[PDB]
């Protein structure tokens, strides 16, 4: 498991359709947890995960654009619920399972495609590293420094403690990664100014971002978005945070970082 | 109880919206009204609560600014007004089975009514305010012409039971009537100013899909209502019906539309 994890994920960041086919199946696991919650209905799950799969491909290579696939992937959903659920009120039970995964699972993750594109492949591995240094920062220096509450009573605890660790973290993760990235080629990276911004978002992001999950699990009953993949938790577990960041580190990289050819 | 109350209305509602199309910011306006109305309706289905309903709302009318204006792109604010909104509701409702009550309307509100419409703003921009009144006026065009030979052409049911009537044979009808509405609206349109319109060949499609989107977008809101039990979406406008009703099928129209205008025509700007 875990020796793989790590270098797989990596390793794909090389081509742009790597990444491309690396999002696809993380959404195709990601995408079957989420819709699984609210179907253990036999083919209802399978269809919306297809949907939830195809935006990156979409996406990235038939439409050079972002908004035309997204609109009719949905327009596909909505149209494949009225055919196969007949009850109305149910009708609008899968459509907004659906939806939040296209919007959160689906729409955030693919950012992922313009972050590559239009800030190097260097950047995406920063940004998507960035939350697993963060992650563990903020699970250390959490434990052993404080209890100020800014999780909600019905998600697993996080502190203001434990994020201004994990911001610094990924502070510190990023003098390092420029060092390395800047001499092993004359790679694109993450300037100086565009640093603590970065980090900051890292840190409000991951942590609203998983939040977020924990409260969408508490309504499905469960501690565990599923699993898929053999490894500890669900791919959405592993993921959560992540979601909320690309988007916001792709604007905050626009303001602060102009764009690649 | 004055019979210039129903009718004022009547008379502007055609008018005033054309009117707008004339500049980009214009658009914007119109758009951004329509949704604060048509989304303070399809939110106030799940809300009756104080507070939650407003704010969504505010967000759900912000998008086209930020979009068109702030953003000279789209994802990027659509991100952000769902991230603002679960971190909203994150905050507000604790108890965490209705925090994923108010995301799931939120979410068909923002992907439904307000990233759908919007698309006019890339439609304006992209295709000519002329084609954009084209779209949105071949909705109304399509309806009427659905509506009479529906009453007197057919009963093959395409409609669902708890959805209002609709056959094959009223759409095959409003298909026409869109397919003859463009001939008519080439013509005086190429006249009044050399403007840019539908060319020929993308009128069979455009007329399919004003077809057959707002016919699969009034069924998905008339089921959307019968979950919240009512036959209206709600009372903003004094005029008949609600403004999420006036809306429905325009919504699936607009993406579907631009879509086929970028394969078949284009970057006629
Ligand atoms: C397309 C970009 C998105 C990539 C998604 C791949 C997810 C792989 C899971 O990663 C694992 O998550 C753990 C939880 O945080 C870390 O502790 C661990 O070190 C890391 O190996
Ligand atoms: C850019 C979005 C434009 C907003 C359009 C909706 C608001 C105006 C509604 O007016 C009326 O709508 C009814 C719906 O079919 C028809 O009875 C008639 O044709 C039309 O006069
Ligand atoms: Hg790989
Ligand atoms: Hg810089
Ligand atoms: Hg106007
Ligand atoms: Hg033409
Ligand atoms: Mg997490
Ligand atoms: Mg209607």
């Amino acid at each position: 498991t875990a020796s793989v994890v790590a270098p797989f994920v990596v390793l794909c960041f090389v081509s742009y359709e790597s990444l491309i086919g690396l999002v696809s199946a993380i959404l195709i696991l990601a995408g079957y947890e989420l819709i699984t919650l609210e179907m253990k209905e036999r083919d209802a799950r399978f269809f919306y995960v297809i949907l939830l799969a195809l935006y990156p491909v979409l996406y990235g290579l038939v439409f050079e654009e972002p908004t035309q696939p997204l609109s009719i992937l949905f327009i596909t959903g909505v149209v494949f619920s009225l055919i196969t659920d007949k009850d109305p009120s149910q009708v609008f039970k899968t459509v907004a399972a659906f939806s939040i995964a296209l919007i959160y699972v689906t729409f955030f993750l693919s950012f992922f495609l313009p972050i590559y594109r239009d800030f190097g492949a260097a950047n995406a591995l920063l940004v998507l590293t960035s939350t697993w240094v963060f992650d563990s920062f903020a699970y250390f220096t959490g434990l052993k420094f404080g209890r100020t509450r800014i999780s909600p009573r019905y998600s697993p605890r996080k502190s203001l403690e434990g994020v201004i660790g994990g911001f610094l973290g990924v502070v510190i993760y990023t003098f390092l990664y420029r060092l390395v990235v800047n001499d092993l080629l004359s790679v694109n990276v993450i300037c100086f100014r565009t640093f603590l911004p970065f980090a900051a978002t890292v840190a409000i992001m991951d942590t609203f971002g998983d939040i977020f999950e924990s409260a969408l699990k508490r309504h499905y009953g469960v501690k565990d978005s599923g699993k898929t993949l053999p490894g500890h938790g669900g791919m959405l577990d592993r993921i959560d945070g992540l979601l909320f960041v690309a988007p916001v580190c792709y604007i905050v990289f626009k303001i602060l970082e102009g764009v690649v050819r």
